[PDB]
């Protein structure tokens, strides 16, 4: 369900991050990061749920 | 280099997750949510590194 679809985005994010491993930035990096966190309090939520 | 590493990390995270979605309860996904979070204040600190 829509942790199937969260998956996605975290599969999605790591492949990001493995790109971006080749091609770093402060920008891109911060970025990624609060991409994570948004996802990370969805999770938590849906815990909470 | 430690981006290859932490790329490497939300990749089995990412797994962790879509397992999670065919056996889901709140202490799991509240422990990958944390997860998540001591990733992004990784990438974080690299950003600023």
């Amino acid at each position: 369900g829509e942790l199937e679809a969260l998956a996605k985005k975290l599969k999605a994010l790591a492949w990001k991050l493995k790109a971006l491993s080749k091609e770093p930035s402060a920008q891109e990096l911060e970025a990624l990061a609060q991409e994570l966190e948004a996802l990370a309090k969805k999770l938590k939520a849906l815990a909470q749920g």
